[PDB]
């Protein structure tokens, strides 16, 4: 079996004009040979292109690379992770349907599900998905979808994807998994029973902090077609230049993820033993509740996780005296990022959800990059040891 | 008194690092000076950026440009015209609401309004908006929006935006106008009483056929904030490179439109007097129904219009023996495009709606570019003789 | 007219794409050893490596080639790359070059500092007078190099007459037509052997690319230019070639407006009490207007005018609200510059005085803004 | 000391408008605050920009990154490696000067030294620089420069850079080293006594096969200013978009080089023991003449090297039956490339030099990428074992 490293460096498809790098198709439209050839293409007959919103070759190349690592029937690229999320939910859910989603999600996902979905007649419950019994108890005759992020952003809370998939499969609901925090190198939700696996490509997949994009991959040709049907009318598109950048970033994904994983674990162990640190929420630590599930269902760990300081003032002093780590939101970049969830990424999450997400002013989230790990640790140590 | 040409060439804003051209901010995220500065930005306090989905300086520069020409409170850029349309309607409409839309729309707009909105519990009636009394008859107690394209894609049917706007003001509904076909140089819906004016930037505004993008502009600060709030969660973004290209394309918009207008008018009159053409639907032709409303409510015409051949075989013969004109969907590019609506742009629209639209296999849609008009006329002339 | 040709360039579409794709690649794949071997020998159609040939760059080359009436065109990383490749590709130790006495600053630097280190004799002379060219002639003269109208004074040379001397005496005529664009000046049509532009200016026209292009009358000459380029390495990036081809789609239309704006602004300045003199080739008062009207089909919109003092020039340049103080020219928006202390600051004083550049001169590059807005901007800054 | 990985991820300089990624300054010109402020910049007084040919912020950012790894006084970026070579030689050499260069060089470098320099009255001798005594024997009172590639493209012939530097330093000649084949992670010519270190950035530094570019770094402020002065008139510029891509590719250079080095050595050892293979020219092999100099003067190896088949026909059979390796010129890409020097990269080298260079139709050059090394070896092995 050929390694993922090789597969990503050797994607299927013909070269264009013998070009070694896949060209950037910075075009809106495509030319027809004849009236029939164009008419046929609109009916889905024959091979070729019409218009970049419907399909663009550079973007299609990136989709195939994601499709190849997910083990999907197809993938669809979007202008952002939120585009991928919207199109993976609202492509299926309609007025009268019920959605069960995790109670700890990325802020804008909470916004989508709690503000917009109810305006469209869609019933939503945010449930603690780390407990399958609670998922079952929240199930209704009109439940059509379960949506999970695991490990959750930012607390790393682990859900049992495999166990929840069984219930979805017995009861006719789609299981959708946002695997952004871990990357398709370490978490393949379609192998665990999910119907759709999505990512903010803005994070690890692209990895270079210079594009915003989303991707969604479906187990079934019918589901990926419906997703693309929705995309056509909702209009969240990956730009050709951004697809070129994302495919390029993804060429180094496996080796970056190996370094991220090892760095993140070493940084978490350093913090876990440090006097100033109260707790570390990294799912690769044995102290972490849900570690046994993460270890079974994933083949590695991302490097973004959260830790607890003794006070808000101590969190502030740390985050503001770092020379290698950069104070900024986002994650999964080659360089190390740090932020304060309570006042930043999750300052917009309703208080009812803040308290049961478990997010407090003492928490700091770090996204460990691929810098030499000793340099990252020395940077944290010097700020922790300040006068 | 400063001319539109000058305004687009001299946008408001500081230069970045003294750079003459506005830099391409190809970044996802922005750095914070301190915990407080970041927390302040998340609360809308102070000046600065956080993350490109919330706001990107290169994108914002293009948004300001469009906002200037529309006379808007603010503008929002998107990944596509369909992103602008989705975000300008579903940002406001919710379950139990009712939408009145023109019956002749771009194909994917029909798919949006006919397939997705009713799945979200939104009631939708497609009606002939060229007659204001028909809009009034279709009105219900829960009508929250009227959505228009004028001149319509592809038949160029004209609606009285100004009169429909009065009805909307009186009865508590938003008026949303898709002005893609005409461009903001010639049609300014917000000056006519609309609440929202939107464009597929993919067409005239960019004008170079190398970008897909959308833009929407709102009369009020509250409405554009709502649109951007929807965009934050729906995620149709204009990429920084595409915003760089759209702004650059828009620098020549006024001169390009002037040529497009004059070129398209001349080509339509050539066709209108040719023996093989049954009729030409150009809103600037005296013969066109609705010409009188278009000359009053617009300050010029786009150059995309349709004309009728005697049969499908004739249309097929014309479209396939052109040497300058390119057989392709889309419009508003620098070069001339030509298309068969029945089996291309409007192939997926249900028979029911399509016959209401008056779209038949005998119609050909041309998008006249900025070539020497004589080369376009001679191309058509050559082909019409075979 | 020219617009149709630029919008419909020859060649096949790639994957049916309407816009020509950006080949952001260094290398190309071979079907077999033989096919690679053949390509390196110039046999068969195809590509090897972007420095030898990139499809996106070649499409832009083809566009310029068509408008110039050339055997071929080569694109470069800057106008200076085009200039140095159109000269040092041909000149060698022992050769003599005659160049116009008034040239862009870096061209003077190239001809004055570098060429003589390579053993190439160079004299700068007044090429507005053909007898001076004949008098500077030597038995080893292999090239005459010209800018017309010259940067920044707009000094006009008789290109056709000089070409005649060159053809008779066995020298190449190379012409930098940056200031006018190939819409209005076609040197190869006037007898010149090579015609070149800084694409950074009018051709691209959007102020967001630096690039150069050179076009030769003969297949041999362009092949030599590209062979030099292969080793010297001033290439146009695929992205910049995409942007230049895109900018060039509006070239004939932008030029029409530049020309008209520039002529209206120049006449306004010419009759303004505060202005000593205006150096625009299209004015009747300008010396050599007759040659420029004969040999060109229009004018660019960059020209020089004289103020009554340095303090007055500084006051004008620093109270403008539309015009931007910046070097460069041929952008869609208006630019203004002080030659003596900016573009031409490094020029040796003796070449400087022979050029006629003083601290009282201001150089304007008139954009495509509404003319009345440009004039009203100049008006308030001169009067207030 | 902070690690190179960390340095490259954390370059000196302020952020622009708080942007995390450095913006692409796709501009030709820059604005002046006043006549004086503009005048001053032209005189080298004050901080700021004039015009991209003179300096572009995105390009300067990439230059700073190279400068930091080379340990130089400054770096200059170009539109190609050939731009860097032309500008690092012809910026200093004039009519009457003598240049000693290696006899095994990149083909277009031979073309430059052999066709263009003599036309400019510069005397040139190509010498076997693997023998310091041959360098001394070729020295003349007017020798001003020695120019070396080591390991040479394509034969990997090693020169004693340290030993030749001694001679240059005693006699008033600049030593210039093209370190393209090894990358600045493993070869730092300025630490060995060179005056100038240059690269085709097209190869390893950028690493993604999608940019052509060059860079030159000088030990002395004066020499880098002279290089940039030449560049300003000769006009080989790195485009802003290309500088953005090179800086981005360079963010992963140390980890890519680590994998290239290990992959290349394992592939070389596999070929060395294979019955079909006559000889393997990889400088990290103990069998290689000059291995001892290479291991003392470098801190690793690039992964581009050459091997000898039994015949031209066997070389063609191998090259044309690979599924992972790609038949193309260039090198230093994330994916594996392969080519035939005799009929491709060195087919323009005049017959006397190509004889002295030791290039025969039996030689194949491989540029080993970062694919899984077992997948690369299996691809070579299957082609070598064909019917
Ligand atoms: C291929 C597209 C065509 N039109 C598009 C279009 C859109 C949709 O805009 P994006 O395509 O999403 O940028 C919105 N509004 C109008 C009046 C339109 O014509 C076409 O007809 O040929
Ligand atoms: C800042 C630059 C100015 N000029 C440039 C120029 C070049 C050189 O072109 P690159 O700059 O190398 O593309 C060549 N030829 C002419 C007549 C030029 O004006 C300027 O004057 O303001
Ligand atoms: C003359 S082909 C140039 C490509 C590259 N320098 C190589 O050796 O492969």
């Amino acid at each position: 079996a050929q390694d993922i490293t090789t597969t990503l460096l050797h994607p299927k498809g013909d070269h264009v004009l013998h070009s070694h790098a896949y060209p950037i198709f910075q075009t809106s439209t495509f030319c027809f040979d004849s009236t029939q050839q164009g008419a046929d293409l609109f009916m889905g007959k024959g091979e070729g292109h019409i218009y970049s919103r419907l399909g663009n070759p550079t973007v299609e190349q990136f989709e195939e690379m994601v499709c190849s690592i997910e083990g999907a029937a197809g993938s669809a690229a979007f202008g952002s992770g939120m585009g991928a999320i919207s199109s993976s939910t609202l492509a299926f859910l309609q007025k009268g349907d019920h959605l069960i989603a995790g109670d700890t999600l990325y802020g804008c996902t909470v916004s989508l599900f709690t503000h917009w979905l109810p305006r469209f007649g869609i019933e939503v419950d945010l449930i603690d998905t780390s407990d399958v019994e609670k998922v079952k108890a929240a199930w209704k005759p009109n439940t059509k979808m379960v949506y999970l992020e695991s490990p959750a952003n930012p607390t790393c809370k682990v859900s049992d994807i495999k166990g929840i998939a069984v219930v979805c499969h017995e009861r006719g609901a789609r299981l959708v998994v946002d695997a952004t925090f871990t990357s398709p190198c370490f978490l393949k939700p379609l192998e665990l029973g999910a119907d759709i696996a999505l990512h903010s490509v803005s994070k690890y997949i692209n990895g270079h902090g210079d594009v915003i994009g989303g991707v969604s991959s479906a187990k079934t040709a019918e589901d990926i077609a419906t997703i693309k049907f929705y995309r056509k009318d909702a209009g969240s598109l990956m730009a050709p230049m951004d697809a070129f950048l994302c495919a390029r970033g993804m060429k180094t994904l496996p080796i970056r993820m190996q370094i991220h994983m090892e760095n993140g674990l070493k940084v978490a162990k350093f913090l876990e033993q440090h006097e100033k640190i109260v707790k570390v929420n990294h799912p690769g630590l044995e102290s972490f509740p849900g570690h046994d599930i993460a270890k079974k269902q994933m083949t590695g760990y991302g490097s973004t996780f959260l830790f607890e300081m003794k006070s808000f003032e101590a969190a502030k002093k740390l985050m503001e005296h770092l020379k290698v780590c950069t104070l900024a939101v986002s994650l999964g970049c080659v360089d190390t990022l740090i932020e304060h969830p309570a006042s930043m990424t999750h300052a917009a999450v309703p208080e009812n959800i803040m308290r049961k997400q478990g997010i407090t002013p003492e928490l700091v989230r770090i996204s460990v990059g691929i810098e030499n790990v000793d340099d990252i640790i020395a940077d944290l140590k010097q700020a922790l040891e300040l006068w």
